[PDB]
């Protein structure tokens, strides 16, 4: 699918209203599409809550891109990102934009985007500084116990909101497991899934 295409498609975008959820997942964005987006995210009349970019080929420069489109939004509040290759440092980027006051995400997904330990900490900085953040998803992940331990220290903080985390304790230590079962007493109302065990 054509660059020209991705640039007439975001422009007519910008000119039907009241749409609300954009969903491209299977869709190979280009950088030229992705850019695109980041045009139609920056008008002020975006009406759009949920953007939905699952298996689309993005990488870490296409989240930096994201973070930017997304400093004037405070409208959209579902975001998909699962199944692309962003590593830790798509990651950051995004986890710079979320951490901001005038950010107020509710849902962000990253099932199975190469993230490691190594993004947790900007996670954390987001867990324990976003106004709005309900629900993260990191199923699928290579996490090991340094970085959900650094996970835990932001759920612990009490501005810290979310009450679904989707978190594969697979390979996790039994005083991992334990530390997450201690912080079902210490935070009551925040689920901790996955799909992954049965
Ligand atoms: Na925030």
């Amino acid at each position: 699918v054509t660059d020209a295409y991705w640039q007439i498609l975001f422009s007519v975008l910008k000119v039907t209203r009241n749409l609300k959820e954009l969903d491209l997942s299977g869709n190979s964005l280009s950088h030229s599409a992705v850019k695109s987006l980041c045009k139609t995210l920056r008008r002020p009349r975006c009406l759009l809550e949920t953007l939905r970019l699952a298996g689309c080929g993005l990488t870490a420069e296409d989240c930096k891109d994201l973070a930017f489109g997304l400093r004037a939004n405070q409208t959209l509040t579902e975001l998909d990102l699962s199944f692309n290759v962003l590593t830790d440092a798509g990651a950051k980027h995004l986890c710079q934009r979320l951490r901001q006051p005038s950010c107020k995400l509710q849902r962000l997904q990253l099932v199975s985007c190469g993230l490691t330990s190594d993004c947790c900490q900007d996670l954390a900085s987001v867990l324990s500084a976003s106004p709005s953040l309900k629900e993260l998803d990191l199923q699928q992940n290579n996490l090991d116990d340094v970085g959900v331990r650094l996970l835990c220290e932001g759920l612990r903080h009490p501005a810290c909101k979310l009450i679904r985390l989707g978190l594969d304790q697979t390979t996790l230590s039994d005083e991992m497991r334990q530390e997450l079962r201690a912080l079902e007493q210490e935070k009551p109302q925040l689920l901790i899934f996955s799909r992954r065990k049965p």
